[PDB]
């Protein structure tokens, strides 16, 4: 913090690193040191410019803190100034990383390092293009997590095209790869890595037998074509339903939750937070026994018979009703064991929907569960409404226009509300993830009378 | 950014130191000389009268013939299959999976990995052209990817700045507006250049502007605007195979 | 600041004789209604799309560079350099130098290509450009830093690519201040837009004012609006009409002359055709 | 705060005993109907684009600064004070000196541009100029004293500052400088354009021009006091004129004809 | 704050125990009943179709026959010229629009003749020009006892929420304070067909800055009148909103009488 630490200001000595795996060469050669200062030995790392000159160092305690000398620059990298060219480099994560790739490599390839880490390698990756030009392969080495996996998604903008390519490790990184003796199959990933290829350049040599897979189900869907397409639900997908308002986005949630407990018998979890408890049990009542039950007077009456049409449906441990949140829908996964947890309403739970749609996606990655979520659209400003037969583009999200980047698939409904007839509606599919396919799955009428959504 | 005349005594003489023809038609090379770096070729036809056809022939002999990697933006599987059973000269659209000559079929086509595919916007075309070094890019289908008038525009002169400083030859499929009296374009009326939907930048951007018409299977390819000669009207006539799908040359009157 | 009325009698006599107007090449009909350009002018040309906008502002601009001695400034954004230096060697030698291939291989091997290379721009009067507010900046380090008289822009519409008529207003303000109080003829190239009923622009049709597009604001801020007409599928395609629309200086509007495009040297030549 | 009105027949006697009259030139139902300019109003002048905008309003400037002896400020934004008083020079002697280099030449030579100058620009009749504006205005009514001032091109004083919205930035330039001249009470001269139509022939060719084709806003139209409209096709000489709208009077139309000389430069009265 | 309807008798009787007429067209009195306390009223025209010179009348009628408190806000222009209109308009002679007669009245002494017949009373009260406007309005409604009050221009008085507000405010006044008030606004620019001053028929969406202008307000009285004729003159009266009578349409029609200055009805 105060000023450059000499070693002889300090007590300056170079030594090895017995449980980490390091010997005194390889810090001898990078400028990896210990002083003595403050009782506490203070480990300490040397940054060089392109020069030469000392111009950063970097301090850690036996806890693990950082401890900057002054302005820490952006250009600078831990092992830049020892080489200036190659054929070949290996970019790490971390600077013990790099001491264990010199160690096991008996300092011959150039090898450099990250002064940031994960979490701004973006900064001191952008700013240092002109430093690689002069190099002809770039091995990217970084951790086997999900925020080394963001770091090597997130560097794929800012690097030269055509050079760079990305190894894997079974362990976290180099270092416990060489704690755990595993000193030959690192070689082979330093030596032999993969391409890039970002999300959208497959090229023909790779399709050897995809089109053999081609040319050889999951949760599946009440109505007509949609189960056709998509191809049913899957564990961890995050389903959305969009539609305008009066379209009957939880008539169809309601008989998907309802074919999902009686035929399949998995544990279906409910949250409706547009109405009570004592509504949705009474609407599955009258949805299963073909007669609709919360609109005539005389036969809520004439019934009370009522225990045995309970029983017959209810007889089991299958579904959970539901009268912060999170807390909720995780005891709903792990203490009860559900399968599909369902999300009636969003806007009544800019920076709350991305936080809350990130903790969702986490939380349906970390679980492995089947999770409905139903938000609204957004206002179109010229032309006909949603309610008329309007086509829902897939711009028009209600809340912060995040809803789509961390979302799996996404399911509209359209019909002509003030027209000749409104029951006929229309699906329109809008992305899937696995499948790619988009547009207009089925048809579908509400027959009136009883209230299920039979395909015509 | 300001250069002077005198900073090109050698920058002439490396760009005198380029043409990519046409196959079926010959007459179509003997006005518009081909292609060369920054060529935008502007390909339209009728709703669904030969409209993914010539540009797919095109790229299949401009791929295994003269050795140019050609990226198709197609808008994955499908379209490997279908230039599987187009160069065999067979109607994809069962016994191949059984014998095991599927493998001949695939190793004689992509072995010498020239050809790549995009995976169902312009980083990605960078990257592709860049990285992977490849010469032909093709793309279909835009009014998808697009007020529908600022973006198209924005769009053809994105695509017109990359084309740009690069070298690259870019194909780009567009479509046709209704038409209002008269005949339709299903019948084989003449297609006028201002027939090209969307917006009025299409033709403003576009080095060639190629149409192709049909009614029974006697098509007609015109060209319509040429900034490297300037020589428009009907360039020649060919005919469409209803037993292998290669449309071939004639000789019409 | 404010000026008055004593002040001007020794600057309106050193305005009165500084002006000299630079005369067009091509036709002589336009010279008889626009009188040429001078500082603080600006030059709209248009036409359809396709019809020899580039082509004849590249002849007026080699027109005043190896004749007159003026330097000339372009800004071509709808090419780069190395295609325009090679457009103008080849329009200089009467040929047409990118369309044949046997010319390219023949001029190189017998070493008369630095013949034509050091006729023109020995005189180092040309100077070109290599691809909002920058823009400006180069242009006004190309006009002060080098002292060139005629600055080149061509096809406008890039340049203006949320609103574009505020864009495009405040562009041409900006242009128009850039000419005015420098002395500097500025030609700008712009296009049309599509018709509404009957015939294209490509066809012949008859131009009116009001179909340069993108704004209104084009023809209220320049001061000489030429457009270009020919017929790519009647029996002449060789054949243009120069239409003055706006003239501020003179006042003269209508048909300048015909001229006659020559296919095999590049050039084209005065006609004589009679309406 | 308020104004009591029993205790107002002193500025309501003042008033009157005064002003009225300046009137118009090159055409007679213009001072039939608008029966001339006034002080405090704001008087819109409009054409198509390159049909006569700024010739007659400098002949206009020509009539009022010599004959009457009020004096006149000029902010000409089209072009620069070297061309907008060599105009005036060659009007006044019935030439056209800017478009000729051969009478540019002679009156080099023979010393006649100074007998040219003394005869017009003797008395202090024309201030020229090269919220920078405003000011500038308020500091021609105030220190030098002006009668009539001619605001020129108001396209690019609303298009050359830096607004997310134009609309409201052109209300508020029209409030405050119909504020400036109700305070000061000074005629003023106010130039402006018209916009594209929507279909049939252009205003460049013979289109007869309606109040709502007024370019930028529709408050130009709301705080002005006569609008002036001139007509033309390209007989190519035969300018026309219709008051759109008169707060004072009340009859409005076409007000005559003109023709203009293409020897001279003036705007003479014509039959038709 | 609440009160229940059973303890209200007091104040209903107290409460009900026609109004101020137009003057011009006898249609106008019939269909909407005249003006009553409380209201707010908009006039609308194009630009240049009469809306002062329609109101400065109304004023006239209903500052001299009727003897009622009236204050004038002529925020477009000066008090001087409002004035001369008054008492040229009073005396049935254009005063303003004739050069050879006001200095014809200045020596023959008569002028405060004519002064005094219409300003002998302290009934008229003048404006003299963001939130002093009220200010100044509560004084007139206070401090003089003013019946009706008029506002001139309200597009000058705004430098979306800016007219809401102020709509809101003036409402409140209006009724706390119990006065009668007339507005004036504008037209807004059309996008297709005919101009508002050639004849179009008016509708309710054409007012300038937002759309809350004929959701507070009680009564809308549209004028119109074809400007490029055959007759310049005949202009056409329509009601648009009325609350309490309900009916709306064409009321009637009035001609100008270009030498006196007085809207005189027609048939
Ligand atoms: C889809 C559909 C619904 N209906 C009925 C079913 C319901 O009783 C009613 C409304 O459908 P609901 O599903 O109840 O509407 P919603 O609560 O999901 O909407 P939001 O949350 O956005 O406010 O219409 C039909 O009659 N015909 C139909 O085709
Ligand atoms: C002048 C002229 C050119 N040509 C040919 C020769 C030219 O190489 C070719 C194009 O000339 P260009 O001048 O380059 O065409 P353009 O600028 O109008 O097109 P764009 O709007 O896309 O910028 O046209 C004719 O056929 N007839 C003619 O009269
Ligand atoms: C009035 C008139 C002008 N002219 C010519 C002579 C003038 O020098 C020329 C234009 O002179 P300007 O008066 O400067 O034209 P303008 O002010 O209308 O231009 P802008 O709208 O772009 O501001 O028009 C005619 O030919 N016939 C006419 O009737
Ligand atoms: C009512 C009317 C007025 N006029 C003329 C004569 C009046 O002196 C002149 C007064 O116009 P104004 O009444 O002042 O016009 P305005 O208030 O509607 O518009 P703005 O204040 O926004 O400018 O209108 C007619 O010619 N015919 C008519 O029918
Ligand atoms: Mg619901
Ligand atoms: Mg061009
Ligand atoms: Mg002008
Ligand atoms: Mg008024």
């Amino acid at each position: 913090t105060y000023n450059v630490w000499n070693f002889g200001e300090s007590n300056g000595r170079y030594s090895a690193l017995t449980a980490r795996g390091i010997s005194k060469e390889t810090c001898q050669k990078a400028g990896y040191w210990i002083a003595k200062v403050d009782g506490v030995m203070y480990q300490v790392a040397d940054y060089r410019d392109q020069n030469g000159n000392i111009v950063s160092q970097k301090v850690r305690d036996k806890d693990k803190n950082f401890k900057t000398t002054g302005s820490h620059k952006s250009d600078a990298l831990f092992g830049k100034h020892l080489w200036n060219g190659g054929k070949k480099i290996v970019v790490t994560e971390g600077e013990i990383d790099m001491l264990t790739v010199m160690e096991l490599q008996d300092c011959k390839y150039p090898v450099v390092s990250l002064g940031h880490g994960a979490s701004a390698a973006k900064k001191t990756c952008a700013a240092n293009y002109e430093y690689f030009d002069q190099f002809e392969q770039i091995i990217l080495m970084f951790d086997m997590d999900e925020a080394g996996r963001k770091a090597v998604e997130e560097a794929a903008q800012v690097l030269p095209a055509g050079k760079v390519r990305v190894a894997v490790l079974p362990c976290k990184d180099a270092n416990e790869c060489h704690l755990n003796g595993h000193d030959r199959e690192i070689m082979e990933q330093v030596w032999n890595a993969g391409p890039w290829i970002p999300d959208g350049v497959v090229s023909a040599l790779s399709l050897r037998e995809r089109i053999r897979e081609h040319l050889s189900v999951g949760l599946l869907f009440s109505g007509c074509g949609i189960n056709d397409k998509t191809l049913g639900a899957r564990g961890g997908e995050v389903i959305m339903v969009t539609s305008g308002s009066g379209m009957g986005k939880s008539t169809f949630v309601r008989q998907q939750a309802l074919q999902w407990g009686t035929a399949m018998g998995k544990k279906v979890g409910l949250a409706m937070l547009q109405e009570s408890v004592e509504e949705t049990a009474e609407d599955l009542i009258g949805l299963h026994n073909r007669v609709r039950l919360r609109q005539s007077d005389s036969l809520k009456r004439e019934i009370i018979k009522f225990d045995q049409w309970f029983d017959e449906l209810f007889g089991n441990d299958t579904f959970h009703l539901y009268d912060r949140l999170l807390a909720k829908l995780a005891y709903m996964r792990s203490g009860l064991g559900c399968d599909v947890i369902i999300l009636d309403h969003i806007s009544i739970v800019r920076k709350m929907i991305d936080n809350l749609m990130t903790k969702l996606k986490g939380f349906a990655k970390s679980t492995g569960v089947v999770l409905v979520v139903i938000c609204h659209l957004k206002n179109p400003d010229k032309g006909k409404a949603h309610e008329e037969g309007r086509p829902v583009s897939i711009t028009d999200l209600r809340g912060s226009g995040a809803l789509r980047q961390l979302s799996d698939t996404i399911i509209a409904l359209e019909r002509n509300q003030q027209g000749d007839m409104p029951n006929l509606v229309l699906v329109r599919i809008l992305k899937c993830r696995f499948t790619g396919d988009t547009g207009i799955a089925g048809y579908m009428e509400y027959n009136k009378e009883t209230g299920w959504l039979e395909p015509s």
